[PDB]
Parts: C-alpha cells; structure tokens; sequence
C-alpha cells in the first residue's frame, strides 16, 4: 500500500468535472479546479490545466498526470512549510502518508491550523491527537475518510484500508 494508492481509494476516480462535497468543481482523482460556481470558469481551468479543448471530459492517463503532480505539489509544500516540516520529519513511513493525505485534501494552508494536533503528533500521542483530530470541521463534513486518515495515524499501520 503507498500514498497513491491510498488517495486513490479516497480521492476516486472521475472523467467528468463534478462538484465536491464542498460543492466545488473537481476532476480525477479529487484535483480542484476551483473555489467558484462557473462551470464555464472549472471548464476555463479544467481547458489551461490540461493544455487542451477538453470540454469537461479527460482520459484517465490526463487524470493520473494531474495526480501525479498533485502528490509532487503536496510533498513538496509539506517539505517547504515551516509547521508541516518538523512534523513530518518527525513521523514514520505509514504515518507520513497520512499527513500527505489531508494536506492533500485539504491544503498545506488548511492543515498548518491542525495546531494542537500537529503538537500531539509530534510528541507521538497518537490517542489523543486521533481524538483531538475528531474534533472537526473536517471530520464531521467527511467522517468516513477523516476515520480512515484518523486511524493511520493512530495505529501507525495500513489497516482502515485494507479491504477495499
Ligand atoms: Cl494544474
Ligand atoms: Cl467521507
């Protein structure tokens, strides 16, 4: 199991621009077109992003390039930040995934606010800042990948994914 393929089992996989649970405009595997409502504008973005007339629709391989640069993008903003860094410095292989992974969702900007969880994670807590984690926006707008996530760091282990 690695990065990849953990966010692809969280991320899916999508042809089409669709709209987020944040109700934004997304494709592939979970890469943000944009913030807004314009499905001309996601389109504009979707057009620029891929280099080509796309009208909404890519092939898998567009999608899994776009992928690959957003791992890149994540590891390296992690790698760059001033908060993420020593944090991710500080954890193990599995555990690492696990950062990337909401970094990913949510954005180095997004997760650098994880504060007091970051803290904990440093300090290898790992009960309290699963705990500290739970308590949420994240959590309780998608509860079932935060648990997923939650877990890896939690346990240190791959097992919230295996089996599916
Ligand atoms: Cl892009
Ligand atoms: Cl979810």
């Amino acid at each position: 199991m690695n990065i990849f393929e953990m966010l692809r089992i969280d991320e899916g996989l999508r042809l089409k621009i669709y709209k987020d649970t944040e109700g934004y405009y997304e494709i592939g595997i979970g890469h943000l077109l944009t913030k807004s409502p314009s499905l001309n504008a996601a389109k504009s973005e979707l057009d620029k992003a891929i280099g080509r007339n796309t009208n909404g629709v890519i092939t898998k391989d567009e999608a899994e390039k776009l992928f690959n640069q957003d791992v890149d993008a994540a590891v390296r903003g992690i790698l760059r930040n001033a908060k993420l860094k020593p944090v991710y410095d500080s954890l193990d292989a599995v555990r690492r995934a696990a950062l990337i992974n909401m970094v990913f969702q949510m954005g180095e900007t997004g997760v650098a606010g994880f504060t007091n969880s970051l803290r904990m994670l440093q300090q290898k807590r790992w009960d309290e800042a699963a705990v500290n984690l739970a308590k949420s926006r994240w959590y309780n707008q998608t509860p079932n990948r935060a648990k997923r996530v939650i877990t890896t760091f939690r346990t240190g282990t791959w097992d919230a994914y295996k089996n599916l």
